[PDB]
């Protein structure tokens, strides 16, 4: 069973950013683990001990971003946008604590478009890793504050603006995005995050442009 | 079962250059297919079959091996890139015959690029679609040299790489591999924190394999070296050459 979940061990932690931390988790397990994928996270129930994996005493479980895989190492790291049981994990989160973990659930374009909050970072850099050195294109982030601006080596030809306000303010940001042109042929738009940013641009993708089901990724990570 | 053999049918076809042919399948089959670019058998009808009977022993389809160039999993589509060329063989008829609508049928899949920090890298228009995939999930401070032999200019193509990653296309035939090697036996090769690509034609896998295992000590584990086919020979009569190949 190479899908199974799987219980891992926090080798090490790190805040790359004031609301951005870094947890390392290995096992021997991850030998035969199945780019930035999607996996959930399972966390135990209110008086567990530990998650209770596979009726009633099944984990609660969030949907989260790997956001880099080492195999030779053993070692998956994930990174947790701070402010539910997940943020109440990632706050206590202390090395040796167990996490159980699911198995997984970027396309080749001239123009890479982008919008994100810190809950798609992760997914917005693992992308960035593997994204073509020609790639043209503007990627927009919505950030809490003004201290979780931070640094995203990208190709030459992307722009990156970052936005600092609350989840509510989708203003600037939305006009801006707005404003830009944007190529419909051999380009890739990703929006990922809250709830107001998503959709907006999704309607605005298929509103003033014609770009097909592949090409348009519209996944709202989360709901306010 | 999720490695069982699917039934695809051909979506659209590309010609990314005169002899290199990209065919899309897609299948509903495939919302369950594992994930760089991984090998598979393809399952050719027999001459005597109308299609391919997929798993009585005399209904066994001819096997080929290819390499899955891309898969988008949402889409439901994979693309194999077919070296195109005319000296026969079943691959090859299905390749040039390709219309949409074709059946093909496929394997699962049998990692590819390997984390290090050089890499070295060999082939021709059958490695081709291998090295393309696996160059573009190399990390944007990788490092290297890629030699590639074509049989015509036009087949040379673009392939974004990382701007450490040296790429030197060779124009000629299966038989003029000595510019190509004389070229990349002239480079200097780090021994450490390195992974070494051989595939392709025989005549380009042997002698880099033996280059690297005169001149420097690199573990078994970070060389590649298998002969994707050899001029003159059908898959039929190279098969257990190939393994006797690779298990030397
Ligand atoms: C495919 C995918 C990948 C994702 N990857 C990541 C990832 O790598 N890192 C990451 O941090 N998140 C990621 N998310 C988002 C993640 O699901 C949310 O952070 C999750 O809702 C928070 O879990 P929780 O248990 O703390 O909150 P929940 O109990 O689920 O939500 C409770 C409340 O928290 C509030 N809230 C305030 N700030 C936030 C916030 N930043 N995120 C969520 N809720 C918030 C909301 O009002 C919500 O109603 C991803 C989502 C998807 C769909
Ligand atoms: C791991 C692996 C991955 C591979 N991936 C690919 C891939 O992605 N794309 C791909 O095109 N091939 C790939 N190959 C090679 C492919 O299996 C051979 O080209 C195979 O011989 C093609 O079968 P065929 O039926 O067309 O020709 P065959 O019936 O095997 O051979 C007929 C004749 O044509 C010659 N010949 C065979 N192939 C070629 C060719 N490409 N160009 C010129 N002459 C040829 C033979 O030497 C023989 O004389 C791969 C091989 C391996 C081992």
């Amino acid at each position: 069973p190479v899908n199974r979940p799987r219980l891992l061990t926090v080798k090490h932690i790190q805040d790359v950013s004031p609301h951005l931390r870094r947890i390392c988790l290995t096992s021997p397990e991850l030998a035969d683990y199945p780019g930035g994928a999607h996996i959930k996270i399972m966390l135990p129930q209110p008086g567990q001990a530990h998650a209770v994996l596979p009726p009633s005493q099944r984990p609660i479980m969030r949907t989260f971003t790997i956001r880099a895989f080492r195999r030779e190492a053993l070692e998956l790291d994930i990174d947790f946008a701070l402010h539910g049981p997940a943020s109440r994990f990632a706050n206590e989160v202390k090395p040796g604590d167990l996490l159980a973990i699911s198995g997984p659930g970027l396309q080749p374009a001239s123009h890479y478009y982008m919008v994100g909050d810190l809950t798609a970072l992760p997914a917005i850099s693992a992308m960035a890793e593997v994204m073509p050195a020609d790639a043209r294109g503007h990627i927009a982030l919505l950030v809490p504050y003004q201290e979780d601006v931070q640094d995203l080596s990208l190709p030459a030809g992307v722009t990156l603006r970052w936005f600092v306000g609350s989840p509510e303010e989708t203003a600037p940001l939305v006009e801006y995005f707005t404003s830009l042109p944007l190529e419909e042929q051999q380009s890739y738009f990703w929006f990922g995050g809250e709830e107001g940013l998503v959709v907006p641009m999704r309607r605005h993708v298929r509103r003033t442009l014609e770009v097909d089901r592949t090409r348009v990724y519209a996944v709202p990570y989360w709901r306010h």
